[PDB]
């Protein structure tokens, strides 16, 4: 019934956290929703921040690694940035993997964290029209 998408950010902090709060509001209806990371980097209190201000609660959210029963059960791997690309495991043959290249948030004013929080709620969007 309900399909499955797994996002990935090398430390499952910014970008695959804000992806993952997105897609659980815009995608919710028939998919499953995770995010994972190549190492743990923690949820970034900037990323609850911005994700609060749309009015999206990810407050609970963990920093995980990547499992292997969550990539079994993916239907799509989407991957958020050049690390975790590269360094993304050896997936399933049914499972699916692209990367969606977004500019890393933390490190950058507080304007343009807010605009890849806006990107990704673009790639998303599109990627429900599918
Ligand atoms: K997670």
């Amino acid at each position: 019934d309900k399909k499955t998408i797994y996002f990935i950010c090398t430390g499952n902090s910014c970008r695959s956290q804000m992806a993952e709060g997105w897609g659980k509001e815009i995608l919710g209806e028939g998919w499953n929703v995770y995010s994972a990371g190549i190492e743990t980097h923690g949820v970034n209190p900037k990323a609850i921040e911005a994700m609060k201000e749309v009015d999206i609660d990810i407050s609970n959210h963990t920093s995980d690694l990547i499992d292997n029963d969550i990539l079994k059960q993916s239907d799509l791997v989407v991957t958020l940035c050049s690390d975790a690309d590269n360094n993304c495991p050896i997936l399933p043959p049914n499972v699916k993997k692209e990367h969606w290249g977004f500019d890393d948030p933390a490190g950058k004013e507080w304007s343009e964290f807010q605009r890849v929080r806006d990107e990704i709620k673009l790639a998303i969007e599109k990627f429900k029209l599918r």
